[PDB]
């Protein structure tokens, strides 16, 4: 029995070696291996989310059309989670920037997503990720991106599909209320919206230490957007949270797992960050089956699944 809507994992590699670009597959970066989401999938988990760069996939401008390769390993990738019935989330991981300047244009970024949304317009277990982790940038660009990014989504036919909207201040869940109310005015004639935010547990919440603040931080850190969430009617989810393989971070996920479990009119799921091929010794890594996350933090997760 599924305690959530949704409970996965993060995929990432598409997205690796940033600085290079176009960048080159099998050296700078590497699409997610099928037979490992299909494990994953096994032990219960029914979303993965798709890291990539805007510019690989429509490189030069994002008004332009797809790289074929790029796109066809994408097309690869969602279909394989889908198949199986499994949610893919297409994540733009980009910061909300293009070439590393922030995208201005909602027009421009509207068009990159209806060319983006028309590759799986009639698919209903894709779920578009506007950007990954928005932040030092303009408080009503964020806003009108978010609206661009949905307005382009269903003109082109793309209707069924959640739309996963992220926040300023990297879509941290800490942070949201601070910074974010604006984000409640979206609109979506399929009145599909789910707010994505991100939590980790670290003392900065930059999830690059394995050392997580105490027993209850992570807790701590969802109730102000939880309770922000229902306050406005809206609904969200945890797109990226991770804690080290140690005691202190398993009792602080768990404990925010549960608090997400008695408060589901607002929370749809979680996704762990990450998994994916290219991370070895990585201290959250998810990927079966020697991932540090995969062997130490997956059992405290099934109780979820």
């Amino acid at each position: 029995a599924k305690v959530f809507q949704w409970f996965g994992s993060n995929e990432s590699g598409a997205e690796f070696g940033s600085q290079n670009l176009p960048g080159v597959e099998g050296k700078d970066y590497i699409w997610p291996d099928p037979n490992t989401i299909d494990t994953l999938i096994s032990k219960g988990m029914n979303i993965f989310r798709v890291p990539f760069m805007m510019e690989r996939l429509v490189p030069n401008s994002m008004t332009g059309s797809p790289d074929p390769n790029y796109l066809a390993d994408l097309i690869a990738t969602v279909n394989a989670i889908t198949q199986k019935g499994a949610y893919a989330v297409v994540d733009p991981h980009n910061y909300g920037r293009y070439y590393n300047s922030i995208i201005s244009s909602p027009s421009d970024f509207q068009t990159f997503w209806k060319t983006v949304a028309s590759q799986f317009a009639s698919n209903p277990l894709v779920i578009f990720d506007t950007n990954n982790e928005y932040h030092d940038m303009d408080q009503t660009l964020v806003l009108n991106l978010n609206q661009a990014a949905i307005d382009g989504i269903r003109s082109a036919g793309a209707t069924s599909q959640y739309i996963f909207v992220e926040g300023n201040s990297w879509t941290g869940a800490w942070t949201w209320t601070n910074v974010n109310d604006n984000m409640k005015s979206l609109t979506d004639p399929s009145d599909k919206i789910i707010y994505e935010m991100h939590q980790f547990l670290d003392s900065d919440g930059s999830g690059t230490s394995a050392t997580c603040v105490s027993s209850t931080i992570g807790q701590e850190r969802i109730t102000s957007a939880t309770q922000w969430l229902r306050a406005n009617g809206k609904k969200g989810i945890i797109g990226e949270f991770a804690g080290g393989a140690n005691d202190v971070c398993e009792t602080a996920i768990t404990g925010m797992l549960d608090y997400m479990a008695q408060n589901t009119d607002v929370w749809t799921g979680a996704i762990w960050w990450a998994a994916g091929p290219w991370w070895g010794d990585y201290i959250f890594s998810m990927e079966p089956d020697n991932g540090i996350a995969y062997q130490q933090i997956l059992p405290i997760l099934t109780p979820y699944l």
